[PDB]
Formats: C-alpha cells, sequence, structure tokens
C-alpha cells in the first residue's frame, strides 16, 4: 500500500503537467527519511525511444550555480579566500578595474551592480574576451545594493574561487569536488563511454538542442548528471555532517542567507523561503520577474542559517532541458526533476509542491 500511495502522488503530480507542457522524458528521484524512490517517465530520446531512467543524463542548467557555490564552501573551508576579498585579489589582469570595489560576495548573490543576466553575444567563449569584458565592466548602481541574477557574476565567483585554489575551475570540479560528494555519473564534459545516457533536448518545433560552448559555461549552467546522482547531491546537502570535515564546511556554506528579495533569503547557490509557504508564492520566487528584473535587497544583519523550517531550491534551465531541485533540512525530505524540454518554472513548483506536501 505505501508503495501504491507513493507511486499515485507522484503520477497524480507528474502526468498532467508532461501532458500539459508536452514534455518527452522527466525523472524523478525523492528522498524520504534517509530512503530512495525514483519514478521515471517518457523518452531520453523521441527518434529511438530510448526511456529515461534514474541514470539518464540530463542538462541541469542554473542548478550547476550550487555545485559551483560547493567548489567556493571549499575554498573558503582552506581559507583560500574570504567573502568580504574584492575580486580583484584573486585575478591580477582586473587589478586597477571597478572589480577593485567588488566583493566576491556581490559577485555570489548578485549585487555587483547590475552584471547582466548573460554575457553579451560579443564576448565568446575565449579567455581573452572574457578578461577584456571584465576589465571595461562599470555597474548601474551601487554594490551590494540591488540584485540582478547573472551568469557573468556568479560565473566570476566561480572562476576566482577556482583560482584561490590554484586551478582550472573544470579541473577542480572533476578531479575534488565530484568525487569528494560520491559522484560517478555528474559531468561538466559528458565522456564518451556515458554519451548514450545524455537524453535528447527539445524546443520549438521539437527542434533538438544540447548545450553549446560560452563564456564561464561550467560555472553558470555547465552540469549533466542523472536524477539519481543529482538526489545524492541532495542527501549530502541535508546530511554535511556525513562528509569528511572540509566537505561539510564547504556544504554548510551555501546553507547561509545574506539577504532577502519578497519571500526569497539568497545564498551562495540555494534560495530559500519558509516553508510552509503557499504555492502561488514559491511560484513568485521562480517567477520571470525575479530572473530578469533589478530588485532592491533586505541585507540581513547577520548571515542567516537555512535550516529548520525551510525549503531550499534551485530552478535550472538551457534551452532543450529544464530543472528543479528542492528539499526541506527539518523534515530530510529532498526532491529532483529533470526534464528534456524547458518548461516554465511555475509547473515545476507545481509538480514539486504536490509531491512535497502528500509526504508532509
Ligand atoms: B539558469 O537556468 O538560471 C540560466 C539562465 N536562465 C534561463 C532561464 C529560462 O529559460 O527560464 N532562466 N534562467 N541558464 C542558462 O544561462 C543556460 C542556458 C543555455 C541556453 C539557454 S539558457
Amino acid at each position: 500500500a505505501p508503495a501504491d500511495r507513493l507511486k499515485a502522488l507522484v503520477d497524480a503530480a507528474v502526468q498532467p503537467v508532461m501532458k500539459a507542457n508536452d514534455i518527452p522524458g522527466l525523472a524523478v528521484a525523492i528522498s524520504l527519511k534517509g530512503e530512495p524512490h525514483y519514478f521515471s517517465y517518457g523518452l531520453a530520446s523521441k527518434e529511438d525511444g530510448r526511456r529515461v531512467t534514474p541514470e539518464t543524463l540530463f542538462e541541469i542548467g542554473s542548478v550547476s550555480k550550487t555545485f559551483t557555490a560547493t567548489l567556493a564552501g571549499y575554498a573558503l573551508a582552506q581559507d583560500k579566500m574570504r567573502l568580504d576579498d574584492r575580486a580583484s585579489q584573486h585575478w591580477p589582469a582586473l587589478q586597477g578595474s571597478r572589480f577593485d570595489g567588488i566583493s566576491l560576495l556581490d559577485l555570489a548573490t548578485y549585487t555587483a551592480g547590475g552584471l547582466p543576466l548573460q554575457f553579451p553575444d560579443s564576448v565568446q567563449k575565449d579567455q581573452a574576451q572574457i578578461r577584456d569584458y571584465y576589465r571595461q565592466w562599470q555597474p548601474t548602481y551601487a554594490p551590494g545594493s540591488q540584485r540582478l541574477y547573472s551568469n557573468p557574476s556568479i560565473g566570476l565567483f566561480g572562476y576566482l574561487a577556482a583560482r584561490s585554489l590554484g586551478q582550472p575551475f573544470e579541473r577542480l570540479m572533476e578531479q575534488q569536488v565530484f568525487p569528494a560528494l560520491g559522484l560517478e555519473q555528474t559531468h561538466l564534459d559528458v565522456p564518451e563511454a556515458a554519451l548514450a545516457q545524455y537524453a535528447q533536448g527539445y524546443g520549438k518545433d521539437d527542434r533538438p538542442l544540447r548545450v553549446g560552448p560560452g563564456p564561464l559555461d561550467a560555472e553558470g549552467y555547465g552540469v549533466k548528471t542523472s536524477a539519481a546522482d543529482l538526489l545524492r547531491f541532495v542527501d549530502a546537502n541535508l546530511h554535511p555532517e556525513r562528509l569528511d570535515r572540509p566537505w561539510a564546511q564547504a556544504l554548510d556554506a551555501t546553507h547561509r542567507g545574506y539577504y532577502k528579495v519578497g519571500d526569497m533569503t539568497q545564498g551562495l547557490g540555494w534560495e530559500a523561503y519558509d516553508w510552509p509557504i503557499s504555492l502561488k508564492r514559491l511560484q513568485a520566487g521562480n517567477s520571470t520577474p525575479m530572473a530578469l528584473q533589478p530588485h532592491r535587497i533586505a541585507r540581513l544583519p547577520a548571515p542567516q542559517a537555512l535550516e529548520g523550517q525551510r525549503l531550499l531550491n534551485k530552478t535550472g534551465s538551457t534551452n532543450g532541458f529544464g530543472a528543479y531541485v528542492a528539499f526541506v533540512p527539518g523534515r530530510d525530505l529532498g526532491l529532483v526533476i529533470l526534464a528534456n524540454r524547458n518548461y516554465p518554472n511555475a509547473e515545476r513548483v507545481k509538480i514539486a509542491y504536490a509531491i512535497l506536501s502528500g509526504l508532509e
């Protein structure tokens, strides 16, 4: 009966949203009081009929920012950087630029002063072009005043965290972070031997879409993972104390809130809400205006622990994929929803809320 009831709950949440948003394939993974549960739907590739499983690789887009935040958490744990460091401390090319007056915390939490959502199309994936973009950039408004969600912002945060550790970002993630977290199905660059697991992404007219190269792609949106591996990452977040101490500290650093915008408290990578909260408020925190428009922050007098009666979440997208992760620290509950269509955040939150409400 319990297995029947959980399947009925997850099917009732997922099936209508997959039909309504024409989602070819979707993987759910749930962590419930220390037990994993998997529900897999539809096709990883329509053309060859390959089914989604909990081992199918999906692009998770901006959920990658929580991995980037974890690497920065490790640099913080090792005293290689501080959040109040000036950004230019960690990259001499930026000495004498406006990054002399911008903190690593501003970059991490999108408050550097108007760095845009994406790099402009004029900046290709090229070390010199990225360098020259930051050297010339000037804030629209005072650092630490307005949140404008931004890949160049947290991307530079991750880049500088890697520089503080003396190695390239992608190398540190592959050689140190993923192994420390027990993740063998999590990739920035999918190996040839794993390509058979890589789902197809679908856009307009079902155009096939896998993510192409871009500046600081690894830091902003580069992770491909399975539902089973992303749930292992959620379980690490629910129990940092089970990891070796420097990695436990790295994860704890991603559970600290610095300011509020509306109902949302901004951490490193993770975004948090009081729990319970209405579905409409959770959708509004994850809305298009929250992602695209500047918002004045309400700064906390001290960093706030993102634990207890809270939901921590992150949306992530690419042109072909739509991911959502949410967990409730004080209930030992975690959820992953990975799909191969970029379907609206409101609909991802609708699935998650139905499941989390039904487990509670
Ligand atoms: B991340 O998912 O927040 C980020 C930016 N983004 C896209 C969306 C969306 O479409 O709803 N919301 N936020 N993702 C990326 O920059 C990766 C992309 C690669 C190609 C298109 S988006």
